[PDB]
């Protein structure tokens, strides 16, 4: 599913993202965007052989299955193509648990290059909330 701005926004707010940990919601639909351009479908290998799932890009060397990375972990304790699916709930969950490891946001590289000390508030202005 690719997800509209807002449209993103209004599930990440019901799966209680907004400020978690201190995160508004705006720094979550910023990085979605970047990670991902809002489609759950989103995969990308990495160079060390993990592979980023989902909206937000959810890395297989820590966080979930996906029976091809060496040496990982599952910490979220779901396979990988689960963070692929139109319902947002284990990719906010996961996320949860990842910005919750002791860095932040700053677990998305994305996140700190392009949204970090940004007006991130722009990303759900419009918004019906
Ligand atoms: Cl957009
Ligand atoms: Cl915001
Ligand atoms: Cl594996
Ligand atoms: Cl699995
Ligand atoms: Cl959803
Ligand atoms: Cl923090
Ligand atoms: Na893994």
């Amino acid at each position: 599913k690719v997800f509209g701005r807002c449209e993103l926004a209004a599930a990440m707010k019901r799966h209680g993202l907004d400020n978690y940990r201190g995160y508004s919601l705006g720094n979550w639909v910023c990085a979605a965007k970047f990670e991902s351009n809002f489609n759950t479908q989103a995969t990308n290998r990495n160079t060390d052989g993990s592979t980023d799932y989902g909206i937000l890009q959810i890395n297989s060397r820590w966080w979930c299955n996906d029976g091809r990375t060496p040496g990982s972990r599952n910490l979220c304790n779901i396979p990988c193509s689960a963070l692929l699916s139109s319902d947002i709930t284990a990719s906010v969950n996961c996320a949860k648990k990842i910005v919750s490891d002791g860095n932040g946001m700053n677990a998305w590289v994305a996140w700190r290059n392009r949204c970090k000390g940004t007006d991130v508030q722009a990303w759900i202005r419009g918004c019906r909330l």
